[PDB]
């Protein structure tokens, strides 16, 4: 059918040419709750609304501060690799966090003491590469598709430092001197970057492990998130990875949230920093409460980026018939939330009643234990 | 069917949950031309992706620098009024330009010499209100739906100055002193803004005309764009309104462009300033050429805002079976373009051939007359 | 007596040590109108709250963006000269506008074509010196005290270019070459700036007039404001000087406003730019209406600087038993205001009634002629 | 010999490894005048200290805000073309002003009404191309070397819009549709920019002139500066070109100054805007007087860029045995200066004496006529 | 001879007046490698190109963000003191790091617990003074010349806080009250700063040591860098001082690099922060690789400051017949580099071959041990 921006006696039918498919995807934007009010920045952007860079071996598309200007500290790439295909040896200023949505991949990293780490990463696994440390990704037999987050919103995917691009713009006489070889011995070097290229599948992980004089890295750069025990509550599950458990992950804290149909990520805020969101599957709505009587509701579905500025109140409600699965990402060394429910449960009941003009029948339902995801009754 | 980001031997199928409706709307973003290259800012945003403010009497939703950060100088509201309904007497810092897409409306404006102008505006008509001059809109029997452009990208629709909001936050004793009345005589003033409110239809325009001691305004604040003779070329029509013909319109230059199926707005640029676009109907693609080998293609359809920064090369191609109708908007006192075709036609043919590695068979087709919209052969 | 921040059942007595003299000067800040609301920037600063630079011959103290951060475009100096005393030949980047509050003075200016202008300025007279044109002030037999406004808020009075400071930091060999003299002939030049210095009274103006080969300046740099016919209304008078009458005054528009006891500068705004205010005498209050339900009331008395950002609604009410006299200053080539009264008077009466929920008894009092200053009944 | 930073009893010999050639070029920086004082920004940069872009057909090197951060509004390219060689058809956001130091060249320009202008430019001639209007340069039989100034300091020479780069990043199907040709007919288009390329010498100017339906351009884009009558004074000559004589040159005012050995550009300032300088030949020093007792002396020779911020006092002294020849460039619609000598000459003599602690023997030498360049006695 | 900007068939002879001495110093800027490409900021500035402040007792000249705008975080002073001469007791906001190139000096520092440290510093020794802690320098019998680095690029040497300048601008009655003395007892205080002044040589260090009630400082503020064991490789030596060995040096990490003739600091980058460079002796070239196919080569010799932004690839090659000696400086708590050679050595050989289109003959030369400086074969 044909949705209209009408709420009781407010609003009207659209009379100009319009985008009905988009209107259908955004029911709480075309018809917001009556409780929404005031100017709030856009907190919503789709990867589908971005240019996709296509290469032999896969693709890469990004949502940055140029697409979503509220998110100045965090940016993201949706990258896809075909079986065997390689994301070229490269480095950047930004730390990089990743979540493997589909497939698997081999990563390499060498640290500033010349110690190497090589590991395979499967669905639900993470990696984190600290700023400036060089790395690669090679998809295994299924290919790979993953979400990357970089800890600067001004990140430009096209502007990373690539091995072959470095060498293509270094004098041949210097490269030859650097390695103790002749110019003729390096005449076959590529003339330009590769970036993403097709390649034969690698062999077993154990055969790739490189031994060196410098030791093992002190902490792994991968983490098996879904192998961890989640916080379990009535309507879903939360898996947290920050620097307290995934030790190397100093600038990125993360949680994978699953919300069953009829459930919601409860009313809460984060007392530490802004939240950046990626919707893996399902359909949600979220109201962002911006203080001073400002609040705005957004719709999200698979492929969307979301954002909640520092300390703004919010919830994420599943509004579909399938599980809602999304990531909460923070540029910090730890995850933290304040639960509205638990906060009030931990205060004298008469004081809460004095605030809410409600009685014992309300303060009796409050829980001193935090349940991040709650189920509707 | 199911589009995939695949171009020959480049790209791959999407393996994660995805937004197929959006992918279908953006064929040249999911599968860009091979000639696209480099980081280019987002130049595309849908009104469907914004919060819609619903009121008794209609609605208002906006695309600003908070949604589309490239557009720092220009912002826009899609406003809808039901029959008789009034957009409250108000003013703002920004100059306001409008295009009436549907219906009709009565506007009022009083200038800084106390001269008034009251006029009815129909489909295809414009208004322009200079910065800071107070005005109103009242829809007539059909209702009204129109596009507003303000000459600051930081514009916030919720933050305009409203008559009743001014009075609600002025001391009653001061209002009473201002008008020579008692506080009791103004006790019924509204306690808060109205903004948009339902009202009975007005009478005939001739009965509303207010006479004053200060004279007629020197220039009208409305303009009948579609009553003008357009530039006509093979594939469509261009109607231009800037300060040279619509005299009051000092900070906004505009053109309505119609492009037939199988036609395109030719390769050109604007030598004066950035272009802001609104797609009224149809489906388009545009490549923005950003220099230094940077170019990015965008898709647009009805309800979309587009942008072309100052001097970037572009075209707008109709990719549907219906007419493509869009507005080109500039914060300047005049419209100007440089046609790629006419530029080259006006140079010595051997000099052009020396540039393009093409011969007489090419330079023979160039035209010294500008045809803004051309038809495919 | 002892004022308390109490308004009906709101507020409380001050319980900590406090500044009672300041509280007494700010009755509408200690006890604001109930109609005030929200965060509004400070719009008020006293010259008494600034460091006064004392020199042999007088003094200078300033209110800049460093004191009043809302005023980024306009800054001000209160300067005093004793009889005969000279404000050293100097120039600056900023244009300078002045109002002579007390005494009289001789000014000199030489333009970029080598044409000179020398004139005497009395109480109520203005000068304007365009950016970068060199000038001096010498007080006559009464001394002089005047208010200066510069068209940059970052102005620093201590940082102007002085004749003798230029020469003190130029090599003697270069100064000698510049003028065709020996180094010995200029050995007595000052080692440092003078800035303000005592000097004998000058002779008659007619004896100082310098004739040159380059002609008379096309427009005078002084203006006799109080010799003009003011706009007269019931409660006071407005004298306007902008570039339309005081021709050289291209970047500063000004009005001197006198408001009788029991009168007010009516509810209005300026559709062109921000207003900067100086209170010469009397006591006032003003509410600044900042849109979106924001309004804040300020008190002012002699020696205060005030400010009203671009298009904000305001009035200035006399709250004392003596005349209120203040300047309204604008960085623009013209003065303009929109009168709330005249605006509504120029609209259909039923339309105004529909806005205000008031009837004919109200719209009957509106006046189509603007009266900037109105008297209480 | 070996210069040392020693001035009387101040300073000391350099004890670390040092750049003696640079020290020799900067005698007034290694040993500044005793009258210099305080922090002043760098106002000096050499083209010799920049990367030179070498192409088949010539070279281009630039001094921008990235080299000289004080110059935020103006940037410059030193470009060289071999005989016949072409600087590719291109456009940019910035207006472009040029001075032909060596050789000659043919320029083309087409304006936004499709009117063309084609002209030959010789040593001492100028061109000005308004922002966004497309143009080319082709050197004639002697080759050409010229100085370009762009009216934005952030200009990046590598980032201009080139004809062939536009076409290389536009879909072939779109280019074909634009011109009414087949894709096969344009298959030979270049794959990348040319920028500068070798080409056969053009024929006579008269044979290149293109006639069109749109008329002659209203104003020429070239100007014969050295054919004008200069201001002549004792020590040299000044040729001025601004928008009052070179009509199209709206954003750039310029003067070519020649200073004989033993002469100087007198003590003056500019009351309108900053000055950007290029030293064509000879050797100079200049003291920049920055107010508040700040002054710093700089050395300049051929290939140097200089700068004087808005209203700062200065002189330019020839310190070599050959003529000193330099350009003074301003982002404005007019040239203006205030002469220290003429300023003081136009004031009462006793008033000047009171300032300078000097007598009639000094004020007697002052001249009411401006002599921009003066000769030492 | 006379260098020309010609590389094979690219470039041309210079036809305008030029700076041949500078061209000779910059062979890789006049004729860059063909592998250089794109706009890169200036990364090069000479102390010889700065104003030298001369005082009785020595001199000081600086390279700041005003000279080298890329270096926003780090600034530098080249200071020289004659035997016995004192750099006045002073403090500043910035932390200060120093390297003693010539001579020796006595430093004093008192920390915020009133603990003092007094020590003599010789050639190759360092000091570090934390932000805001007061200090002095007095040259011993040889005089002293040293390089200072401050951890803010906006540093202004003329704007430090000096003991005597503090007292000269404090009321005498307050100074007298502060110390319990009469105004007459302090009447001989200087009227202005000293900054640098001549003084008799101090006695033995042991006689100056001041004992106090507050203890010894926990960490020394000097460090004997050249007494440390350097990293030794074939073509030179690297001495590192950061907060891990020179404990107080929390905001500055440093390395002294010596590169023999025919050697180079290998291809590497820094994964932590920008590098600031000072060339003590010799002649170098360095290519800065800026990503996205951007690279620019610079020449450096004694007296030059260099810069490499965060993570950009680089090498430093000795291009003279004497040792090359330079400092690498970082605003961080540690030194770190990633060696291109070691990185690739630590990866599977077939993976490296797949990247470089090179075989076993290349990957066989890679070394798992880092050699910062390598010798040509
Ligand atoms: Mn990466
Ligand atoms: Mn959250
Ligand atoms: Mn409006
Ligand atoms: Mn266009
Ligand atoms: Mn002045
Ligand atoms: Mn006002
Ligand atoms: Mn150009
Ligand atoms: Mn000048
Ligand atoms: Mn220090
Ligand atoms: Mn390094």
């Amino acid at each position: 059918d044909i949705p209209q921006p009408i709420r009781g006696d407010k609003g009207a039918t659209v009379k100009i040419p319009r985008n009905i498919e988009r209107d259908r995807q955004n029911p709480d934007m075309l018809v917001p709750p009556e409780t929404d009010h005031g100017t709030v920045s856009n907190m919503k952007f789709s990867f589908s609304d971005t240019h996709n860079r296509l290469e032999k071996g896969g693709y890469a598309r990004e949502v940055t501060v140029r697409e979503l200007p509220i998110s100045e500290n965090l940016a993201s790439v949706n990258m896809r690799l075909k079986p065997g295909a390689i994301r070229e040896l490269h480095w950047h200023k930004e730390a990089e966090w990743a979540y493997m949505i589909y497939g698997s991949a081999r990563v390499t990293i060498v640290d500033e003491k010349g110690r190497s780490f090589i590991d395979d990463v499967g669905e639900g696994d993470l990696w984190y590469f600290p700023s400036g440390l060089p790395h690669s990704i090679q998809a295994l037999e299924e290919g790979a598709e993953f979400l990357l987050v970089f800890d600067d919103g001004s990140f430009a995917e096209n502007s990373t430092f690539q091995l072959t691009d470095w060498l293509a713009h270094t004098p041949k006489e210097v490269i030859a001197a650097n390695f103790g070889v002749t110019k003729e011995e390096i005449s076959n070097l590529p003339g330009k970057e590769k970036y993403i290229f097709e390649n034969q599948l690698p062999g077993s992980l154990k055969d790739d492990i490189v031994e060196g004089p410098n030791g093992e890295v002190p902490y792994p750069f991968t983490y098996r998130l879904l192998e961890q025990e989640p916080i379990e509550s009535e309507g879903g599950k939360v898996y947290i990875a920050d620097s307290t458990n995934f030790k190397v992950s100093k600038t990125i804290a993360s949680a994978l949230v699953t919300v069953e149909p009829g459930a919601m990520r409860e009313l809460h805020w984060h007392p530490n920093t802004h939240e950046w969101q990626y919707y893996i599957s399902g359909k949600a709505r979220m109201t962002v409460f911006a203080s001073d009587g400002h609040a705005r509701t957004f719709n999200y579905q698979a492929g969307d980026v979301g954002y909640v500025p520092f300390a703004m109140g919010h919830y994420v409600e599943n509004i579909g018939d399938e599980p809602l699965v999304f990531l909460e990402i923070f540029k910090d060394d730890h995850y933290a939330d304040v639960s509205l429910n638990q906060w009030l449960a931990m205060l004298p009941e008469t004081f809460v009643q004095a605030h809410l003009d409600l009685g014992k029948d309300f303060t009796d339902v409050l829980s001193k234990e935090k349940h991040p995801v709650v189920k509707k009754k």
